[PDB]
């Protein structure tokens, strides 16, 4: 695919923790996503979740945040 809903990831395979939904919406959309929100409960715990994040931007995948 070219887009996917998931935890956006930063260097290196680390989710972006969050305190507000807007923080995530901003982070997600400035990276090409349709929108985003803060996930306080999810597959990887607290972290920003993006809707339709372009695939040239990293998402959290199995492994450790390093």
């Amino acid at each position: 695919n070219s887009v996917r809903d998931a935890y956006i990831a930063g260097p290196h395979n680390c989710v972006y923790e969050c305190a507000r939904n807007e923080y995530c919406n901003d982070l997600c959309t400035k990276n090409g996503a349709k929108s985003g929100y803060c996930q306080w409960v999810g597959k990887y715990g607290n972290g920003c979740w993006c809707i339709e994040l372009p695939d040239n931007v990293p998402i959290r995948v199995p492994g450790k945040c390093h």
